[PDB]
């Protein structure tokens, strides 16, 4: 389906959390035509956005699932669909995001219409990448219980994945030296808004 | 589509004109599952809400066109999806609507979980019917000029086709015995929302 | 429902006419989970199987109705549900299918637990796909008649829609560079089998 | 889901050991409408064909639980769907059925439009009922354990529950004067086919 | 089962957030010995703890459901073992908590040998529960999505049921004369460790 | 029951003692799926953790006492439950264990979710067995006096008992042709977490 | 456990069915001191006895299930123990059974003390084994469900996996050049009997 | 092990001499859970069932033995096991046994599933125990030389063993104030089913 009215009500509430002015960073995995995972995290007060799609190209989530994020169709099913377009549609007018590489976040951006967003693409060393990745996928791994499948590189050596908020972790630690000492992290999205159990049907 | 979440939060705003104590009407033409004309008139301060919806089933639209509303199918193609469902979850909790045969309208309530409304059903005789329909089409049938079709009855007698909005405003013409006398008589919706002219895509 | 119990024993006669070593097409309109349209043709013989399945997904449909198959959900209410899954399943074993596209059928395929079913993915040419459209169009076009609706490419342009039976019999002519010269050509499921008049209801 | 096609074929080659000029016995559990166990037995060659259905209405099961077949609907949940209609579907045509009682009986069968199978209500005293109900319970209790909770009479009194297949033994007897001395007594249908483990979807 | 290792040892990190020197309430559903649902909630920051346990005696539970809380034992087969006592375990020492009637929280604080806890009955007029229930239930009920029950007084009249995250919002509101103004406001606990999906088994 | 929540904080805490990448003997008593007593010695600083387990198989148990350790069911009553799940999850990440056979163990580890623990079968001679295992006993048994039970082989032959710890240390001194000279030895785990007096119980 | 006195006194009756003198078909899969699956077939009246049992060596199951029966360890957990010593002991006296190769079967005899029971080594071609392997385990393979794995010979090449019931038949059908037509074939063994559901513990 | 079948099949005939209407006593040594030593005596026949258990718990054996039965370990190696299992389940259905002190009977009996079983609780006041005891330990003791032990009670003062089987005397004695005037009183259980000589195994 997409966002029912209520569902749409709620996110705006939510969306209230997102501190407009505050540093943000973004990453997905999929491409900007068919993303299957979405983040969004302000490090300032460890509040972050993090949601799922279900692809529409079956053929490439399998090979981006074996040489990136290592994802399971299985667990796509349930994502509540419109997701992606409300979120990107609700995020405040000007902000500045900070991604890693800013084709691919531009070119989905502007696919929603939303080119009012600017983009800081931050520079990040490999040397950098391998010193917090293992660092924050001890800290905050927890967060995201999706990447159940083995990513080899073209040497087929088997490599850690990539999850998009972890990725956001690593990206904001590399930039600041630090990895961040956070009490409090949450996903400002609730677990039923995320997935979907009951049935809702437009008209 | 569906609605976008600007188009959504449009809408938050203009029902804000409804008043939820109001007495209020509600007609729809075509069945609960597909209907193609919805109106809600508040005649205390004569705002309503009409708009229009494209059928999935286009023999029944045919066959309803020439036996009720006598609409064209060339006129819905462009009605913005989603307004049904999105409308309906806007409707203030605990409305108690007005209707003429309550029977087509709780059931399309219902599958819009929408069970919290309250439903009144007006009687009204066929001869109070004949008596307001011509002096309704002709005060305000301007705001309507979408029955562009020839309807018929069991006789293939020329019958004046139904409306929704016209049929709000017959309904409460026979409950008060008194052709509303109403200055400011407007839909809370723009054109713009109940008609699709450019193009936005959910993800 | 799904198909009966006699409805199903006339299903295992009437698949007796399908020669297993015969080489046969596959095509369908639809996706795997939501197949819409069923074609299996046997050249040799010119016997085929041709059905039509309700899709769950009405909001999807509209759209590859508007960008592929044409066809209206007024049509498909009548299907004869449990055909699908049914003419799978009696399809004898071993059978090597041939396709125009391997990836949609397999999944199909496969989903319904019939994985002992070999495909043949063959290649066609959009040069050969235009040359033989029109002509089996008209030679075997009254086969069809369920493209009642007007599709669009990317660029607006008004083109010719995809039957799956039509599908087969022009990727058989692309494959033999010669439209099939075939006196007797008939589906081996009668009418009353692939739509629905009366009422039968299982426990 | 129902019967897949296989299980619909299994079932035909099964249904092949029902002797239909043989006399038989049948008797159900639960209503017309909603029955949770059917048995039908073959005295002459000890055949039989016994199975579970999960009750729609779970307040009148539970109630039909406390007074006469005394069944846990936990151990309904996995009863393979489409087992009734189509083992009704599957039974020899004209088939003359002995029962206790035709009423329950003929609608059942008629709701499965299988007006052509006669039946035969055998009369039975409460005396001879008595009689074999512990004698039978001894030597052929054993082929169905789902009877594991407490039946009371209006009296509160605690008397043996009914068990269709147990009650067909006990008729047979009853109408004998001798408790059956078969050797080989076996279900046509096997365990897999009564109960569902693993998991296929319709279309 | 009960909770594992790595379990524990992520609860002991998200623990962590809890201030034990903030004020902080407390509520259960269903008795000291058969608690179903447990909320701990710390007005100041907007942390609270909130998960179920599904319930010893099934019987007390529909009772407690249809005349309290209103929840559905089916929503509750799937909640993590070992939850209760863990948490209550990996309470702060010499925590004072605030709640409503002490006698039900103290006996299931002392059955978890929690002697060290203090508590601070907070009295509460029915005025002043009247007033912040519903406006509590409309800005933090989308929290708690588990009453899906009806829920009846003494005189079989429908009442508001009770949600111990919902209560304790409530008796926040009355003890301060204001409903809580929290832009921040979340379960400390992720939604894998208050449900069960995959299995681990202890020795 | 299981470890409470005090009795894991303590586990984290003595498992601080052991180094992850220290040479470390593992040894099991029964099998994978019902392991009686379990050992795990670091050689280097001589510190190790023995524990015991009841056993779920009562007639196994029996047979592997007359035939390997020679236990007794009366003094494993009062083994503290979970001990085996948690100290298997509280090994550090990544550790390399030695062992003595490792298709027992990577079984048990595998029943575990830490199949992150690499083995080194190290091959031992009878020989070597022999030589070691009554100078062990001597210097070390007294760490062990669970075995009182006489233990024969195929021949009834009466021979040494198996122990786990013992087994350990005789290990290691195969592998390295001296007996180890450690003046410091000792269990990290205290009698009371090895052994359960008083009463704790999970909810 | 073992077989319970009741299960064996039901084990009694039922192999009351097997005729003494009646030729009789045996084999087995595994090795007589640790067999996973055991078929005993009377061809004359088609009454079989057919069960499986829990490997105890573990390693050599897996190999056995990838060289010959492709079983899987999870489905024989439950298999009720006791069964195979149970069924051998309530065999007829003196029992003339006809097997293929008849070394592991005169072992397993032997080691549960029935030397009474004489064994006729049947030869059989390999040309005659390819014959009615096809035939027989389509006919007769809805019998047994439990090979779901992918067998391979020296040569990597994947080939049918042998079952002993259909060993049993695949042997009658070549020892007589004409598949069995045999209109009721059934095992005396309920699935309670060879499988175990609730549980009972001996003394 | 357990009973073989030839051993079952034997118990079934010897229990052919238990009169099921006959008064019955019933009396064990050890607790319900672990019992040494069981009789059942039908005083009118004067037919006893007698035998022994090997015990679990090793501790409570010897303070069992040294407090009222004074039984040795030694003598228990060699009882069949499956005995008591086997017994209990062989009792014929409905039986009446007497006891003294019904708690210890009912939970072995509720333990071993035969709960059909009822109860008769009969009282003895130490007088009567007094006076017959040594009566029956002189006519009837070279019945057990089983108790070859000092049992001291509280005051360290030697007592009189129980034997269960004297007990059973003892107490029929004291409900008649006649010692029973026996020609014939005999077990029905022959010695090597008491015991165990030679070796058969289960599988
Ligand atoms: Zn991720
Ligand atoms: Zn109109
Ligand atoms: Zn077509
Ligand atoms: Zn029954
Ligand atoms: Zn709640
Ligand atoms: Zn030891
Ligand atoms: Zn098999
Ligand atoms: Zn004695």
């Amino acid at each position: 389906v997409g966002l029912s009215y209520s569902q749409t009500m709620l996110l705006k509430d939510l969306m209230g959390g997102i501190d407009p002015n505050a540093p943000t960073w973004i990453d997905i995995e999929g491409r900007f035509n068919d993303p299957v995972e979405i983040a969004i995290f302000q490090p300032q007060n460890g509040q972050f956005i993090h949601f799922y799609r279900e692809p529409v190209d079956q053929k490439q989530f399998k090979q981006d699932s074996k040489y990136s994020h290592g994802m399971d169709l299985a667990d796509l099913f349930n994502a509540q669909p419109g997701l992606t377009s409300s979120v990107i549609g609700a995020l405040p007018q000007g902000m500045v995001l900070s991604c890693q590489g800013s084709d691919d976040i531009r070119k989905l951006l502007d696919s929603q219409n939303r080119k009012d967003i600017k983009l800081i693409d931050v520079e990040m060393t490999r040397e950098a990448s391998r010193e917090y990745e293992d660092k924050v996928w001890d800290k905050y791994g927890w967060l995201c219980k999706m990447h159940t499948g083995i990513v080899r590189d073209k040497k087929k050596k088997e490599i850690t994945p990539h999850c998009a908020l972890m990725d956001c972790i690593i990206f904001e630690s590399a930039s600041k030296a630090r990895l961040p000492d956070l009490k409090t992290v949450h996903n400002i999205l609730p677990h039923d808004l995320i997935f979907r159990g009951p049935n809702v049907v437009t008209l």
